[PDB]
């Protein structure tokens, strides 16, 4: 089997793109995310992400997580999922995400977390 | 003025340390979990994340990833740092726990979800 | 060990309340929910809920699911959890929920779902 | 005009039928899943839920619970029925799969999360 590697430029059906740089010996990587959609009402900007891939037993399809530090919103998104060789032999990232909104009041914390999936292929 | 830096615990008795948050909002930390979904022995594990600095909010949101050192799994946490008028701090978060599955046909069952509330330890 | 039963009036820390009726032999139940808070700009009203308790292997601490059909918004929330006898011998419902907002456009689907917990105790 | 009533399938080839939706928005249905997290043999299982009828929207939200007949688990699904200019419908949902745990101490790991997209026939 190929190893599924995170390093590279990725896209989803929507056409958001993200670029992940080299993954270091501690499993750390950095990258940038450019979303095609927003919950905000200002200009979208390219935002950094930082995360780690899990290296336990050196799996060829490893899990990973990362945090996107949005540069245009007070929110944060975290993604986690796994790098798979898909049925067609291509790498695919199968992820899920939580988008945390900023709320003014701790009484509103209950409504601040949205959840979804995101599936990425190489661009 | 709600800062992520410090030692934190939850009601379960898991603890977390977080270091200085740099001017880009990056921090690293450790997480020692009281419980695992695994049969392995727990080991303190590193975390890395960022705090959101847009508009220098006093109660910022943030995310981090815990890179478990006794499992093939990864957990992410996101939430917000609340600070009351005593200056008591609370991090209210939700997490996704991603297990490693051997086949892509099992991906659907690989992601668990929950909350974790942390106070200063 | 008591059987943990869904039937009864329940509250959470926030003071939202819920009443669940008799659970039938097919494990169905009906009730009502009054939420203390809301994410819409709308006026809050008591709303019905309908769900089932799982009765496989007649467990004393069953899982269950229910849908709240909000009467004051176009939203729906589903809750699922388990009815435990807690360490102190009280019943407790430990649940998680998904709150589905109505969006006007399919392209907004990605952001229509919030997630949370709710812990109920008998009122 | 987006109606829930019908037989539905997803990319995995799970199927679901939903019957008539009454004037209170209630419906019942069945779910035959292609996959399971369990080691039991899958059996068709009943589902019950409601469609939201406030402002009688063309693309209403709805929820339902699947009462699995081969597991101690329960799944809830919630989402929205979308209908294109052509009359082609799709149900975009997310779900929580609650496992049964023996002790309240394991509750934190009992809830899995996912999506499911259904189409007609
Ligand atoms: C599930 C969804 O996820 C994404 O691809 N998403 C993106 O690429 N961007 C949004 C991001 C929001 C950045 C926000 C900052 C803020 O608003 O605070 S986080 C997940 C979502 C998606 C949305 C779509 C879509 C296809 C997909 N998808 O392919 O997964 O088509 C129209 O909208
Ligand atoms: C919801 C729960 O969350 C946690 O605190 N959790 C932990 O501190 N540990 C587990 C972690 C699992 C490490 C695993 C690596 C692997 O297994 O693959 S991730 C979230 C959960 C929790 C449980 C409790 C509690 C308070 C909280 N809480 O505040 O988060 O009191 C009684 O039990
Ligand atoms: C986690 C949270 O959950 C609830 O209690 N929730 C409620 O009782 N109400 C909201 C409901 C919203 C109905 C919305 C219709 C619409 O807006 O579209 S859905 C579950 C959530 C909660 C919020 C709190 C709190 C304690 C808890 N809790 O104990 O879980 O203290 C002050 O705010
Ligand atoms: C995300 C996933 O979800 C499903 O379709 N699912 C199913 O139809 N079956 C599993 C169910 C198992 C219930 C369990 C009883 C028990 O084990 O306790 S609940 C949701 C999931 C899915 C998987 C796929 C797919 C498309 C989708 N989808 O559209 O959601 O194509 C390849 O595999
Ligand atoms: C993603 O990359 C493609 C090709 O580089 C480009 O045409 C598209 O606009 C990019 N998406 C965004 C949101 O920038
Ligand atoms: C958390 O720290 C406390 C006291 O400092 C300690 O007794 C407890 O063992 C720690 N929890 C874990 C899982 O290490
Ligand atoms: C919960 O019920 C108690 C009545 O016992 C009531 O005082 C409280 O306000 C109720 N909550 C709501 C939202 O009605
Ligand atoms: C779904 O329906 C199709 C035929 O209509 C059938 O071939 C398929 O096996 C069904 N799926 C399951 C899981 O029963």
């Amino acid at each position: 089997a190929r190893k599924c590697s995170l390093t590279g430029k990725w896209t989803n059906d929507l056409g958001s793109n993200m670029t992940i740089g080299a993954v270091n010996s501690r499993g750390e990587f950095t990258g940038t995310y450019i979303t095609a959609v927003t919950a905000t009402s200002n200009e979208i900007k390219e935002s950094p992400l930082h995360g780690t891939q899990n290296t336990i037993n050196k799996r060829t399809q490893p899990t990973f997580g990362f945090t996107v530090n949005w540069k245009f919103s007070e929110s944060t998104t975290v993604f986690t999922g796994q790098c798979f060789i898909d049925r067609n032999g291509k790498e695919v990232l199968k992820t899920m995400w939580l988008l945390r909104s900023s709320v003014n009041d701790i009484g509103d914390d209950w409504k601040a977390t949205r959840v979804g999936i995101n599936i990425f292929t190489r661009l």
